[PDB]
This record gives structure tokens, C-alpha cells and sequence, in this order.
């Protein structure tokens, strides 16, 4: 197919509308990436299937605050929470 | 806002589309991912900025064949092909 590409401007699209308000427009940092995540993927939050894997990258922004991180790794983050929270990757039957 | 979760569910659209076709309908192998990846990011690939960065990525499957990978992992390589391509985030000036 072709949306593939759709999806990928989507995920920059909000990354780059987060990019500003506080912060350099240029990377997240560790806490308000803690937001970005949530912030967003609220909607998942509301019912974790394993909050168990969730809460290993919930802490893992606390212990570094004045860390940083760069776009990719904004994609592979809510790819972790995605699966947390869809339990059609954990089919077994 | 909430576009995020559309994505996240147009990726997956594409994923468990080729998730079928040939092997387990259940995850994808180094072989098969070769061609998904292409296959989709096949605009992409129309101009590389950076093919050094993707041919480590395209080597890494050849040397494994019977390797295989997840869902997640699908989310991560896409990630790193964009940005090869995308200048959009090696800004500097």
C-alpha cells in the first residue's frame, strides 16, 4: 500500500507540534516527553492490559529528567505502550 | 490532540496486511521484512539522503534469513528509514 507514509507524517505531525511550547524546537526532553506520551496516548492509558510494562518507561522518564531523547525513539516508545494496551499481539491460540 | 492513535492503527493496518501471504500469520521474518519494509518505504528508497544509515538496516536482514522480529521492532525500522530520508530532523542551522 501507500498510508504507511500516511501514518508516518501523522507521528511527526504531533512530535513537531509538541517540539515547541517549553524547550528547545529541536528535541523532547525526558519530562515533557513523560507528558508528550500520556498526554497522547490517554486514550490507551485508560485501560492498560500490562500496566507492569508501562510503568518500567513511566519510571524510566523520572530518573532522568534533564536526559533527552530524538524522534525515533518517540516512535518506538508508543509502539511499547500500544502493545501494552492491544492484546493482538499476544494472541496464542 | 489524537491523531497518534490513527496512526498507530494505520501501521498496524499494513503489518497484519503482509502479516498473511507467505509464513506464520502471527509474525514477520528478516526475509519476508526485507521486502515489507521496501516494499512500503519503496517512495521512500525513491531518494535516499543517507543510504549508508539504511544499507546497515537492509544488511542486517540478509545476515539473518531465519531470524524473525515483532511488531514493535516493524515500528522502530520504519522510524529509521524516514529519518534518513527526512532532513527534517538533522537540522542545525
Amino acid at each position: 500500500g501507500s498510508e504507511l507514509e500516511t501514518a508516518m507524517e501523522t507521528l511527526i505531525n504531533v512530535f513537531h507540534a509538541h517540539s515547541g511550547k517549553e524547550g528547545d524546537k529541536y528535541k523532547l526532553s525526558k519530562k515533557q516527553l513523560k507528558e508528550l506520551l500520556q498526554t497522547e496516548l490517554s486514550g490507551f492509558l485508560d485501560a492498560q492490559k500490562d500496566v507492569d510494562a508501562v510503568d518500567k518507561v513511566m519510571k524510566e522518564l523520572d530518573e532522568n529528567g534533564d536526559g533527552e531523547v530524538d524522534f525515533q525513539e518517540y516512535v518506538v516508545l508508543v509502539a511499547a505502550l500500544t502493545v501494552a494496551c492491544n492484546n493482538f499481539f499476544w494472541e496464542n491460540s
